[PDB]
């Protein structure tokens, strides 16, 4: 199955998926310069205070921490969107070293890391149906970067060995996501698609310009669980990230002046 080596990696996507080399792919390169100031954008609202966090998983890609979406409770509204949109999970991609990871990048420049918070669009009914629409996502992606620690994470960091291997899951209530967040909501805003298969072209993406700062112990952490399952040959989850896709017909916008 599709993966992120050589064998299976994202050069090899588009035969399985072939709108991986369709008209809004995601990830993308952020020219900054380019990117314009949008005075239609809205108040962005993260409304996370009343979320319901579940489990997290190790999927065989990287780990989801899944929350309870069967009612309104952590949202995202405004900003360039039209509705509310319930957060579903929240998944990071990162690298085998802090010089990549990203899967957006900033004037070329790679992160060591993105957190994605995925949300679908209540106005859909359920998360399937959402993505069988033009706007039927919205992920809010955060930028990490290896400095101080964020106490925010650790919670996360500290469950991973719990899951090392693809297929284990571990209960992981009462976590709450907005220790993730920077200071500012700041951002850039573009239509794209998921960037693992399916590779749908559902997404609202929402990219926040200030990264936050990761010790680098919680990133080695990540970079100890593993892409096999348990009894198999040990590959190192690292370098789960999808290159920037052409623009094609796109603007990328920008909340702040
Ligand atoms: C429709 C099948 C499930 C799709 C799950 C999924 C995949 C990729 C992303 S991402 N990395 O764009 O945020 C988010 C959600
Ligand atoms: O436990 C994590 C979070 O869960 C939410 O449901 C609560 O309303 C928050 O106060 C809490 O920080
Ligand atoms: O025709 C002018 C318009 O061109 C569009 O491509 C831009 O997104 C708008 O900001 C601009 O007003
Ligand atoms: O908040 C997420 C998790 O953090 C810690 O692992 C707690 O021990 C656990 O009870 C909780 O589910
Ligand atoms: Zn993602």
């Amino acid at each position: 199955h599709w993966g992120y080596g050589k064998h299976n990696g994202p050069e090899h996507w588009h035969k399985d998926f072939p709108i991986a080399k369709g008209e809004r792919q995601s990830p993308v390169d952020i020219d900054t310069h380019t990117a314009k100031y949008d005075p239609s954008l809205k108040p962005l609202s993260v409304s996370y205070d009343q979320a319901t966090s579940l489990r997290i998983l190790n999927n065989g890609h990287a780990f989801n921490v899944e929350f309870d979406d069967s009612q309104d409770k952590a949202v995202l509204k405004g900003g360039p969107l039209d509705g509310t949109y319930r957060l579903i999970q929240f998944h990071f991609h990162w690298g085998s070293l802090d010089g990549q990871g990203s899967e957006h990048t900033v004037d070329k420049k790679k992160y060591a890391a993105e957190l994605h918070l995925v949300h679908w669009n209540t106005k859909y009914g359920d998360f399937g149906k959402a993505v069988q629409q033009p706007d039927g996502l919205a992920v809010l992606g955060i930028f990490l970067k290896v400095g101080s620690a964020k106490p925010g994470l650790q919670k996360v960091v500290d469950v991973l060995d719990s899951i090392k291997t693809k297929g284990k899951s571990a209960d992981f209530t009462n976590f709450d996501p907005r220790g993730l967040l920077p200071e500012s909501l700041d951002y850039w805003t573009y239509p794209g698609s998921l960037t693992t298969p399916p590779l749908l072209e559902c997404v609202t993406w929402i990219v926040l310009k200030e990264p936050i700062s990761v010790s680098s112990e919680q990133v080695l952490k990540f970079r100890k669980l593993n892409f096999n399952g348990e009894g198999e040959p040990e590959e190192l989850m690292v370098d789960n990230w999808r290159p920037a896709q052409p623009l094609k017909n796109r603007q990328i916008k920008a909340s702040f002046k």
